[PDB]
């Protein structure tokens, strides 16, 4: 339905969650550190982008440095012709670092 999120741990620091454009209107990511989501959760991490840039929808966080090992349970939100759309049930675990 939605396309699935790309999750990269960034080194030294942060988080970067983005999809492909696919002429949608609104991405929003709504991640948990280390515990699952109970429900439809803001999150720890709770951003919504309402411009894209590149031909993607990017949420960037700076203030964690993911350890390997860690797990980001989340949930994602598109908008698309003024209707919601979401990825449940987001699962991904920390095992390489990007630059």
């Amino acid at each position: 339905v939605v396309p699935s999120a790309k999750l990269e741990a960034i080194y030294p620091k942060g988080l970067r969650v983005s999809i492909p454009d696919d002429g949608f209107s609104l991405f929003a990511f709504h991640g948990k550190l280390n515990e699952e989501m109970d429900g439809l959760e803001a999150g720890h991490w709770a951003r919504d982008i309402t411009k894209p840039k590149e031909g993607r929808w990017t949420f960037r966080d700076r203030n964690v440095k993911l350890k390997l090992g860690d797990k980001i349970y989340f949930w994602t939100y598109v908008i698309k012709d003024g209707l919601g759309y979401r990825q449940d049930n987001g699962e991904w675990t920390v095992t390489e670092f990007v630059n």
